[PDB]
């Protein structure tokens, strides 16, 4: 499964190209001006075969808890609702949502010991760097 390298509490140290993203994603300017601020931490946690995510920011807070494959609803940050999906591929947490004949990608991987998420909206493409807090 997931491997316990991922849990714990995470911080936003690095964002690259995450207003193109949020644009391709259809938010608005008011809502991208306080993304682009947020340095959200991130908390990765288990309970048996449930996994958790949860982002805390002076912003948004979100929280998500899910099996590996198997699809449930999500409520975004920007407050879209997706049928969404977390999965591994070598070892990374790769989650899609799909919502309105629409998909992104959020890929978190372990990269000498940082936490790296990207994402992916039609071809867009944003990189995060987390430190392990
Ligand atoms: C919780 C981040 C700050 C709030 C930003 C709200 C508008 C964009 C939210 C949707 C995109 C979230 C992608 C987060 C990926 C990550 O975990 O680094």
């Amino acid at each position: 499964g997931m491997s316990n390298k991922f849990l714990g509490t995470w911080k936003l140290v690095s964002s690259e190209n995450f207003d193109d993203y949020m644009k391709a994603l259809g938010v608005g300017l008011a809502t991208r001006k306080l993304g682009n601020l947020a340095k959200p931490t991130v908390i990765i946690s288990k309970k048996g075969d449930i996994i958790t995510i949860r982002t805390e920011s002076t912003f948004k807070n979100t929280e998500i808890s899910f099996k590996l494959g198997q699809e449930f609803e999500e409520t975004t940050a920007d407050n879209r609702k997706t049928k969404s999906i977390v999965t591994l591929q070598r070892g990374s947490l790769n989650q899609v949502q799909r919502w309105d004949g629409k998909e992104t990608t959020i890929k978190r991987k372990l990269v000498n010991g940082k936490m790296v998420a990207e994402c992916k909206m039609k071809g867009v493409v944003c990189t995060r760097i987390y430190e392990k807090v």
